[PDB]
């Protein structure tokens, strides 16, 4: 519950109770820090940025500066961060753009290791882990319980569904359906995130999913056609709905499988 | 037109009119900031560094500290940056060395995204874009209108000519002739930067270039011999001169083509 | 021998004579700086960190903050750095954990270039060079005279013996025996670090080592069996002892060779 005297804090910023601010932090006039937020020394918060309860941010992280994108034109956008997040040293996160969704959103209980960059208009859920140097291009969507290995680059508009695991040093240019593990320069699906499914899903449903994907990724009928048929033959099945609707909504297309 | 009171500025530094300096900037005694320069909070400028008109530098960038090279011995070198540049967060740029060209030079209207490192003795032109984490080794030369994708590493003494495009995550160890696109770990030429040529060149000349490269990269006569012959059969043709003289001057050799 | 007035230094920290501290440095209550240490502006030193004589640390480096590892629980660990080290901009080094060796150790005369991250429980020797962006996972052991190229990632528990060279952009998941050169995504041994051996070893011994490895890496008898036999047929030979005992102690296994 201490605010360093050396910290520069705009009188227009809103700092709730219990907030800790380390030495030399720089806080702009559009920042909001909810209860229990802890900023180590030298954190830079600019733009219209909201930082949720109990989130902790380490030294030299930069949040809220304008997107790097050239299309940006001093637009009115926001950066919204959830609760119980851990944001490490040298992270750089920008707010959204008018051409995107006018915001960059991050949920709860996530860990963004050092040197992680989150570009404008990205959406990250909860319980995610982005390792050292992960680089997210613009307009990316990441579901809950997603792990992305260090030094991985995700291209613009890519969508990663819930429970996915992406190996380090990968370059992902396509969407990844729920509970899949990805790896490779031009990343592709190598199987299912068994370890994740085992903690969130029941055995019976895990088997169903394997079967589902095996049928979905058959070569003959296109993925799209198999997905639509899957929704018909199983109008009542949460997993089919979650997986198939994700697939049919894909813009960049779904990543390569193995069959 | 405001200079933060918390900023540390050597009385020997030269700060022109209209310069903006954010909170906690550290400016050494050999720095010069031309008109309209904007430094966000926490920018570090050391050594004999000149920053051109209207250039803007974001938080935690470090410019002017001594090169990492071991051969360096407290030499007298400079870092010269042009006008209208955008230098993002966490960039690190060093001045030259006595063994090199005694300076690191950057032209105008360039964008160096976050975590970009420019080593000693590098030369960057104008209208260039270096994405997140691009790493330039020493003595590199980059022409105008060059785009280098994120997380790409360029090895020492490599030269990239005008209008080239280098895909992200590449490792370039050879020179790249004008208007070529490169990609791959041990990077190679995959074709021409059509999108770039279309905005700078006329259709007729674009066709000529394709033809030129097709003949230059034939397997039998060496690239060098074809280049010399090309200069003979076309003593009067700017494109041939620009492309062939570049090739004949190569030290590390020209990158692999595809034919 | 000057300490910037703007620097924040805990009265509990121990600062020896001749120490230089730049503007805005942040020094916690468990830090110790031995004689001749030079901190540029904005260096952050936290936790129970010791910095040896004459070590120099550049702007925005962060040393001593808690490990990123989730298993960590406000444990009592240390970060110990040796003498004559050069630690560049944006480096991030964490102390050890209770599950590891309760410390992160770095020897003497090393150069850690910019953006280098050293995870909890790592052990680095002396005369080493880690290029831009090298990322070390936890519990890694690096011997003396090791060079690791830029943007290389070393996985947890990997051990690199004395005199090894690791090419840039590699991903190492296995141990590397003394005097070997490694390269590749899933890194493997490509030969010997001749350049290194030539400065530290006599010609006769260099020949012996080549022969040793040629016999060790034969396909039929396992590496382990050949190593044990090598120790028997040469109970008195420092090189055999150094190389073979390293191999037999491997946890993650030894890297792939080429024969
Ligand atoms: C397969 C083709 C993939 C093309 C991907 C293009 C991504 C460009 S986006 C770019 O990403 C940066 C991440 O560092 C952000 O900082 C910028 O603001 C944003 O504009
Ligand atoms: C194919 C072989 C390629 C060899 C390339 C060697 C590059 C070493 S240079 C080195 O690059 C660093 C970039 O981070 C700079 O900081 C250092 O000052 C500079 O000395
Ligand atoms: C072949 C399989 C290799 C698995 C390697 C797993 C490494 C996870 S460790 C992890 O490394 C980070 C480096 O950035 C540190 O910051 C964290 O504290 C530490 O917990």
């Amino acid at each position: 519950s201490k605010i360093a005297k050396t910290a520069i804090i705009s009188p227009k910023a809103e700092i709730n109770k219990g907030v800790e601010i380390g030495e030399f932090c720089v806080i702009g006039d559009g920042v909001k820090l909810d209860e229990g937020v802890k900023l180590h020394n030298n954190v830079t918060l600019q733009g219209h940025t909201f930082v949720g309860k109990n989130t902790e941010i380490f030294p030299f992280a930069v949040l809220g500066t304008q997107p790097q994108d050239l299309k940006y034109k001093g637009e009115y956008s926001e950066l919204i961060i959830g609760e119980d997040n851990l944001i490490r040293e040298f992270c750089m996160i920008n707010p959204g753009t008018e051409g995107g969704i006018k915001k960059t959103l991050i949920g709860d209980k996530n860990l963004l290791m050092a040197y992680v960059h989150v570009a404008h208009d990205c959406v990250i859920g909860s319980h995610c882990i982005l390792a050292n140097g992960v680089t997210l291009a613009g307009h990316i969507e990441i579901g809950d319980y997603v792990n992305i290995g260090g030094l991985t680059a995700i291209h613009q508009f890519v969508r990663i569904a819930k429970g996915c695991m992406i190996a380090g040093k990968s370059a992902l240019g396509k969407d990844v359906p729920p509970y899949c593990t990805v790896e490779g320069n031009r990343a592709f699906i190598r199987g299912l995130n068994r370890h994740r499914m085992r903690q969130l899903l029941e055995s019976k449903d895990i088997d169903f999913i394997y079967a589902l994907y095996k049928r979905l990724f058959r070569p003959i009928p296109s993925l799209r056609e198999s997905a639509k048929l899957e929704l018909e033959e199983h109008a009542n099945n949460p997993f089919v709905k979650e997986i198939c609707s994700f697939i049919l909504e894909s813009s960049r297309g779904v990543a390569y499988k193995s069959s």
